[PDB]
């Protein structure tokens, strides 16, 4: 049994895909245990969330995108939730994400890619602490 | 207008949260605030339904409303109150119309998936209950 | 209550069996009995529709009903008879409402996808026809 | 009967083209002609809506109708005109019924996703406008 | 042209996913040629169905699960139906089943995994003989 | 940014899957820039479209199928549209096409396979020139 942190990104709001994305996770039988709506996430939380990427060329653009509209932060719980939701999410690169995955079916950009999900136990604990202190 | 919607515990039990939210999303209403409650305080539920305090079902309904999670949402849109009420459908499963949320999904007078404010005055009161900030 | 539903041969031809069953399932009705007929005996069809024996369409309708498979289902739920009738929608394609099974999917008075018992008395008779056990 | 349907520019903006066409397709109407317009000529739009020429919204509506692509479709079926009108739903978002295209998807009196001919006489006129061949 | 044996498992009934599962197979153009509904399958048929696993640690628990609610047994027919429906079904292990498959999208447990499908021509004949003697 | 040529094949019309197929591409955020409806495509355009296969045993049967009902020719535009839509389409062979893809979910034959999509930049230019001279 694990908890993982998911962000529904501003592009999901713009494209009216919030329920579609949440629905794919819900139909897999994962349970919401925490959830917050952000009309606009604080820049500092975004920069902390993506701190690994702070020295990458796309960092500033990614952070700008992430504060360009609302986000939902959700903690999902289930057996092996972290890897399972990562599999559902699909590859970052739209040339690689498989049909059937959230990104494979719905995303068409490496940056505007609809959903974040924790990639490991350690990062899940870290990310949950950021969004749900 | 702004209206107050509750996703009720039966929606969680039946894994219909995204389905309900999706019907409102597809109608182009915007989420302005949202909170997740693992279990709403009974006092909050009693206040929300204070006008039913003398009804025979009052306690049973309060028990149901604290039996599982709730999501409270403020939606915004032109004439959002009446429009979301029409999408919601009648309380009575003998009357709620196919095509409405309750008409398609609810099969009980009490366990009826969704609350929506019924007037501007009740919207103000309910938003103040669920989002006192 | 228990009611008798037929999935008609046009549902098989048009690959709408799951769609129709899904609309009833999502309303939370429980299957109590079910039988698949590769081709129903004409005599069974004539008995089912015996009250239409003098109508001009009687033979054509019987021909249609044996033209492909049927699934007969007994569904159970509070006020299941009237509720499933409302989901079914009117026989006449000029009247069946969008949101109903026939309103959304049927475009003919005869080839109309689904039968549902219209009263408690007819439910008893029809269940005895299709499930004499 | 044959009727003239327009998929309006808001359907393109909101990525609802397939959703709308799918609702008509599932009702078993057959496409007899179809044209895609990257931008319809304003004169065509003015002719289509000539009966509204004195209305206060006439110019705003024409502006909207040339603001993005349109698909014009001739559909054929028994009583196709009235049936597709019923699927379409009322112009007014305070009236369009859940289960209809506008009832489920449209939230504005002007930006209302779909046109459908309202009579046999108007169907002839509109088909001659969009498909003069 | 082949026939294969599918079981819709009790978890599909509990989670109201029966039509969803049948619909995925129906949309692939497979035809139902036999079908039976079991309110509760006999223990002996279940133990025979899973006889290969009789000495495995999970055998008793699996059999208990399989008689814990209704099942539907279906014979589907199509060209290479056996391998095709196996592909649609997805891996037993929820750490392996691919998004897009029935289990990949809907199942979250190695035991409660929604659907059985024959794994070969020989086992299909055997399983059909069990459920449809 | 690329343009690719898609054909919706006559089997999609027969099976009422036109909107389903177009919807999968639309939800991926690809934009229609040209579209034509053919009640019956001219034999010569079909033979030119498939000229690579002119000496294969299935050529005549494939061409016969392709003129057996309507087709829609669509030009879609998006970043890397050619490879992305090919991925969505899925393998020609129904023993290989992955669940989650259009063919993996919906097609059950190597010939009647619902959709064509250009396989390269060069063939896209060629095919667009054929259908949209
Ligand atoms: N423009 C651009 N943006 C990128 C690139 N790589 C990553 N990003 C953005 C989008 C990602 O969602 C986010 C975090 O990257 P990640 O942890 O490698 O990917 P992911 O766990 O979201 O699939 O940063 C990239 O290569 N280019
Ligand atoms: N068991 C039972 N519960 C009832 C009955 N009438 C109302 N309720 C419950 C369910 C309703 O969602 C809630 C509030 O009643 P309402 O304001 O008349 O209905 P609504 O605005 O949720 O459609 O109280 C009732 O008659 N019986
Ligand atoms: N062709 C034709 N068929 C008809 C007509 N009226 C009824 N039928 C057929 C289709 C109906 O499903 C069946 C039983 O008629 P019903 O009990 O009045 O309708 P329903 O309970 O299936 O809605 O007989 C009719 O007027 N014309
Ligand atoms: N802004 C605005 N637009 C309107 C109003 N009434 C009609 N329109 C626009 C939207 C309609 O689709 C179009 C044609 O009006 P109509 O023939 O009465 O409606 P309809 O046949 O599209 O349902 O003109 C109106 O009252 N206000
Ligand atoms: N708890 C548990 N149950 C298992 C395990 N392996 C198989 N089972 C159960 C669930 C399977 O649906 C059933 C038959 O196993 P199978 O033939 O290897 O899998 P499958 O053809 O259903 O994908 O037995 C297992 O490793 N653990
Ligand atoms: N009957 C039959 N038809 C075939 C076979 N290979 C190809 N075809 C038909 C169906 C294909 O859609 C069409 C073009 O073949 P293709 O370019 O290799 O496949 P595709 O780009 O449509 O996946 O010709 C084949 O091996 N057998
Ligand atoms: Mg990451
Ligand atoms: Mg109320
Ligand atoms: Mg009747
Ligand atoms: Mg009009
Ligand atoms: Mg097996
Ligand atoms: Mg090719």
């Amino acid at each position: 049994l694990q908890r993982t942190l998911v962000l529904i990104k501003p592009d999901a709001f713009e494209r009216s895909l919030v329920a579609e994305i949440m629905g794919r996770i819900e139909k897999k039988n994962f349970k919401i245990v925490s959830m917050k709506f952000w009309s606009k996430a604080p820049r500092n939380l975004i920069e902390q969330h993506y701190k690994e990427h702070s020295e990458q060329s796309y960092f500033n653009d990614n952070c700008d995108f992430m504060v360009s509209g609302p986000i939902i932060s959700i903690v999902y719980e289930g057996t092996d939730a972290i890897s399972k939701i990562r599999r559902l999410q699909g590859n970052t690169n739209p040339l690689a994400s498989a049909p059937g995955t959230i990104r494979g079916d719905l995303a068409n950009d490496i940056g505007e890619n609809l959903i974040h999900a924790s990639d490991s136990e350690d990062s899940a604990v870290d990310e949950i602490s950021i969004w749900f202190p």
